[PDB]
């Protein structure tokens, strides 16, 4: 097998279901498992916050640390990934790089300039899926070369497609020996970056850590729980875990149940719900903004940096709201109805700031930060597409307390709150000054009063957006 080849992880961090790897290996002779950090292409496409960097860091060490035990390596590389690659195909003679066919934007840009130097240079260009349940192509081609956009429609064509992709197989020491991975000269430029290298502080407090390794433990442990929801999302938008993978291993539930246990079922409806996304941003131009968006109701919602600055930062004055968002920046991670709450406050609801803004912020500090389920859940809960509703407004005050009556949420995520009685713990501004000083903590000084009044402002955001969409009725029935 003649190759000399590249393999570039970029999303894929994980060995099990890896077709570009796999493709990689069956077709070379020697192999390089690359992950190029190249912050300036990072700096004009993403924004990535330290959670996520610590996230990604700890996915590298298990990358290398897994290829390591199949007599291989991770090699990261630090630099401009088109200078990396023009050095070491040179270094190592290459003549085929190979990565994830992702569908993002920008890594199709990063794509395109790889193969006009491929052209250059004398190197092949391969590539597979390996972050979508189906090949995406053909369900365009069955609903007529647009995407679905609702979900009832997308399971109609499924229904006409069949069964998703499988997984392929795992990879072997035994392929690493017909494919040598040979350890380069000057391996200390290549070891995974700690936390100092990326100036961030050195301890993780994300209860969650990244990595395949810990994304198959999780993903077990929860099937064995079964016998909240499974806290997968980071492995799967990192590709620690194949998406493909966990929807056999539900089907493989679903069997020796012999067709009777249907919780395995709604859970592969989570990553359809996945998969429709994927396929709507794949196809829609302008996806992840307002302006020249084809499906997006067009909304002048307000710039008001301090508005949003208060949000980012839990400064909104409502407890329910402060406490997911802390919870968000302190761990990463926060349960979808809780990002229902947070992005519905910010848009539609409260403050009347644009998704486009909740967006990126979610972007930095999220763990599973995915441009195609971020951009359209974040349209969603402005009610800007898919989402129709628009009368109902998630109430900053009153959701968190069927949840959670005492607030122990809150006590939790905000310690300056914590000796209020409960009957103040979610609207803390109606304490008297003289309850707020036996609580310790005055209004106003300690901890905010409400941003808004909530009845005043989702009285005018209703009839903001019934104006929208009494004029753009085309727009919203796309969605529809
Ligand atoms: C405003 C907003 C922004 C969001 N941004 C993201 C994001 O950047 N990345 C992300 O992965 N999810 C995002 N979500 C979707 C959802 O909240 C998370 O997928 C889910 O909370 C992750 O928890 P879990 O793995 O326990 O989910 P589970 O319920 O266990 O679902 C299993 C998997 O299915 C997928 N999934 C579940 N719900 C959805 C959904 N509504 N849309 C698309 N895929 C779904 C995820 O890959 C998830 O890991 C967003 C939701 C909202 C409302």
């Amino acid at each position: 097998m003649p190759h000399r080849t590249i393999h570039l992880f970029r999303k894929g961090l994980r060995l099990h279901d890896n077709p570009t790897l796999l493709a990689a290996l069956e077709s070379s002779e020697t192999i390089y498992p690359v992950y190029v950090l190249d912050r300036r292409f990072l700096a004009s496409a993403m924004h990535i916050g330290a959670l996520r960097w610590h996230f990604l860091l700890q996915s590298l060490e298990d990358l290398h640390k897994n290829l390591s035990r199949l007599g291989a390596r991770l090699l990261v590389i630090q630099g401009e990934y088109e200078s990396v690659l023009r050095d070491h195909v040179q270094k190592w003679n290459i003549t085929q790089v190979t990565l994830d066919a992702e569908m993002e934007p920008f890594y199709k840009e990063m794509e395109a300039n790889i193969r006009r130097l491929g052209a250059e240079l004398g190197f092949e260009v391969l590539s597979r899926v390996g972050h979508s349940l189906y090949d995406t192509k053909r369900i365009l081609d069955l609903n007529g070369g647009s995407p679905p956009l609702t979900y009832k429609r997308f399971l109609h064509i499924l229904s006409q497609l069949g069964d998703p992709e499988v997984p392929v197989r795992n990879l072997t020491a035994e392929d690493f020996q017909r494919c040598m991975s040979p350890e380069p000269g000057l391996a200390e430029r290549y070891r995974v970056p700690v936390p100092a290298d990326l100036e961030i502080p050195p301890q993780s407090l994300s209860p969650w850590t990244g990595g395949e390794t810990e994304g198959l433990r999780r993903l077990e442990q929860h099937l064995t729980d079964q016998g909240s929801t499974t806290g997968l999302s980071p492995y799967f938008s990192m590709g620690c875990l194949s998406v493909r993978t966990f929807f056999q291993r539900l089907s493989n539930i679903y069997a020796q149940a012999k067709h009777h246990s249907l919780p395995p079922v709604s859970l592969q409806g989570q990553l359809l719900w996945r998969e429709f996304f994927y396929t709507v941003a794949s196809a829609t131009q302008n996806f992840t903004q307002m302006a020249g968006n084809p499906i997006c109701l067009q909304i002048h919602w307000y710039e008001d940096a301090e508005r949003l600055h208060k949000w980012k930062t839990a400064q909104t004055g409502f407890p329910w709201i402060d406490a997911i968002m802390t919870q968000l920046r302190q761990e990463g991670w926060i349960h979808h109805l809780a990002r229902h709450a947070v992005a519905c406050f910010l848009t539609r609801g409260d403050l009347w700031i644009s998704w486009e803004e909740g967006m990126k912020v979610f972007e930095e500090l999220l763990l599973d930060a995915d441009y195609s389920i971020n951009a359209g859940n974040w349209m969603w809960l402005s009610a800007s597409a898919f989402f129709h509703h628009y009368t109902r407004i998630f109430c900053p005050v009153r959701f968190g307390k069927r949840t959670d009556p005492e607030g122990q949420y809150i006590r939790k995520y905000l310690p300056v709150l914590k000796n209020f009685p409960t009957k103040y713990i979610y609207e803390p501004w109606t304490a008297s000054e003289e309850e707020q000083r036996q609580a310790g903590c005055i209004i106003g000084r300690d901890y905010p009063f409400p941003m808004v009044n909530h009845k005043e402002a989702s009285d005018r955001n209703l009839q903001l957006m019934r104006r929208v969409r009494e004029e753009q009725r085309g727009t919203a029935q796309l969605t529809r």
